[PDB]
């Protein structure tokens, strides 16, 4: 029999196959009802052992999954001059995708590998095992077993999960991760809005909702994002347009009704309409296709100026009809609009002209856009600014409400992000930051972006994770394409943990008040928590959440 060693670890370790493992063992934790709780087990052999049999024994087995932590390439792990908090800076193989056990799991000579364990807890009232509804908590063991192909025992670890008998309350943070339907169609080689495409969209949206996405980017017309000037992405257009004469249109909303019904069925709460003017300037219209005498033709795009009377007349016809749709489906308090993403100060006049067209028709509706110039908000050009987390200080200082934030490739220094080359505490700490600063919404551009920069070519996300050496690996997507639907990354699992932390902090505030809650979160910090300053440390984050959980368990409750 070969030598075989194991180590039980938290969800916040990243186990590399080319390095010694310094992380300390973790064999206990706590959670609430409705929480997803995760851990992992690292293992190593001097020998090549193929097709390990890995099993768990627990009363929690109906709620438990086990997956293999796979390795992904990164050619651009970092931009120049990365800060000292980065875990690695070299190109190589990084732990990231989570694969089904049925795909096969191996021990590879003198390499630490990992399996990842997910426990998706129900409500107390749906829980199948016996449980004392009058106890403050109950602990359950989870035993994980490794055998070879022939049934010889190789290793084991025991984890003890304490479940506290309170429910993690429903998320009220607004959270959008931009959803690229085109990337689904080109990966799976299906036509846009075929029945095969709709089935895949549903699977991808269900994953998003399960990970705390409650606001979905909704493609009225092909979203004008990450597209070179004079280029295109695959047509994704929910609105049907018939051109009936020069500057004269008729509209049908049937595909939009299908999309909205899908959102309501799967648990999306807010409809975020796609941008109506081109990125980084608001200079042009999106690609728009229409039918003339049965035949499809492009009527708007990079050859139709945003300020031209042609696009103005089109929107004067379209937008009142979309408002009628919104009122007829009782969506009045459930919608957001976009003008144009990421304008600079040099683009303020064009952004204003575009905003003025929408404001003729969309009075009473929420309008937001990603942009970070406070000087740009002062002049009333944008209703809800969404500043980046490294530029948020002036928005906080001036009491802007509702407060939103985002991050992307530009947020490479100090702040929370989700790059391969950053630690899992640096990802998960966002939750605590959103709590302390009273943030109302979080936006990310990259649920499943699987093209290169400017959408010049299709890439394979299992081979190219940096959009062809443009964006640090991890920025453009959190899910990979499995055979029948999405595969999670460890980064996506850790992001959900941050959201859960925010929900736990808000519960402790309901029970004990904001002053005591903030005092607990900041206990023994050398410096105040900010978006740029925090302990990047596994023990700090785990012990802080354990303290929050203990305070909830011990609090005096009303019925
Ligand atoms: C809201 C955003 N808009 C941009 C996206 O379209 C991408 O280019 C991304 C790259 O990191 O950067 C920003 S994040
Ligand atoms: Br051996
Ligand atoms: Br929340």
């Amino acid at each position: 029999l070969p030598d075989f060693e194991t180590r039980c670890l938290s969800s916040l370790s990243k186990v590399f196959a080319d390095a010694e493992l310094h992380d300390l063992p973790v064999n206990t934790g706590s959670a609430m009802w409705k929480e997803v709780f995760s851990f992992q087990v690292a293992y190593r052999s001097p020998q090549l052992i193929k097709s390990l049999k890995i099993s768990a024994e627990s009363e929690l087995e109906p709620y438990l999954a086990i997956r293999a932590v796979g390795l992904s390439p990164s050619e651009l792990p970092v931009f120049p001059n990365p800060d000292e908090g980065y875990i690695r800076t070299a190109p190589g193989l990084y732990p990231d995708p989570l694969y089904p056990l049925a795909d096969g799991v191996h021990a590879v000579p003198n390499q630490w590998r990992s399996v990842w364990v997910t426990v998706s807890l129900p409500s107390m009232s749906e829980f199948i095992p016996a449980a004392d509804i009058g106890a403050e908590s109950v602990s359950f063991p989870i035993d994980l077993c490794f055998e070879d192909g022939k049934g010889n025992h190789l290793g084991a670890e025991k984890f003890a999960l304490e479940i506290i008998f309170q429910e993690l309350p429903e998320q009220t943070l607004l959270h959008t991760e931009w959803f690229h339907s085109d990337c689904i169609a080109t990966q799976y080689k299906v036509e846009v809005f075929s029945e095969a495409h709709w089935k895949l969209i549903e699977s991808y949206v269900h994953n998003a909702v399960n990970h705390g996405v409650n606001m979905l980017l909704t493609p009225l017309f092909t979203p004008p994002l990450d597209t070179y000037v004079g280029g295109e992405r695959p047509t994704v257009q929910l609105i049907d347009v018939e051109i009936t004469g020069v500057n004269e249109y008729r509209f049908k909303f049937d595909r939009l009704e299908r999309w909205v019904e899908m959102c309501q069925r799967l648990g999306i709460q807010f409809i975020e309409f796609s941008h109506l003017f081109t990125q980084w300037g608001a200079k042009y219209a999106p690609k728009i296709i229409a039918k003339k005498d049965g035949e499809e033709k492009r009527i708007f795009g990079w050859d139709t100026e945003a300020s031209g009377e042609s696009y103005s007349l089109f929107l004067d016809q379209f937008l009142p009809q979309l408002v009628h749709f919104i009122r007829n489906h009782h969506l009045d308090d459930k919608v957001f609009f976009h003008v144009s993403d990421e304008p600079g100060m040099k683009h303020a006049e064009s952004y204003r002209q575009a905003s003025d067209i929408l404001n003729k028709h969309l009075a009473g509706f929420s309008i937001l856009d990603a942009l970070s110039d406070y000087d740009f908000y002062e002049k009333g050009l944008v209703q809800i600014p969404v500043p980046s987390n490294d530029q948020i200080e002036p928005f906080i200082e001036h009491g802007v409400e509702p407060l939103w934030t985002y991050y992307c490739c530009g947020q490479d220094h100090h702040v929370s992000n989700r790059f391969f080359s950053l630690s899992s505490p640096r990802n998960r700490v966002l939750g605590a930051q959103l709590y302390k600063f009273g943030v109302q919404g979080f936006l990310h551009w990259g649920f499943n972006f699987w093209y290169s920069q400017y959408s010049k070519k299709v890439i394979d996300p299992f081979k190219v994770t940096d959009a062809d050496c443009a964006f640090p690996s991890g920025d453009p997507f959190v899910v990979y394409p499995g055979a029948d639907g999405p595969l999670d990354s460890i980064r996506w699992e850790v992001f959900r943990e941050g959201l859960q932390d925010l929900r736990a902090l808000k519960l402790l505030e309901a029970l004990a008040g904001r002053e005591k809650t903030l005092a607990l979160l900041e206990q023994n910090l050398r410096e105040e928590l900010t978006f740029k300053s925090f302990p990047d440390d596994i023990e700090w984050l785990l012990s802080t959440r354990e303290k929050i959980n203990r305070a909830i368990k011990d609090a005096y409750r009303a019925d």
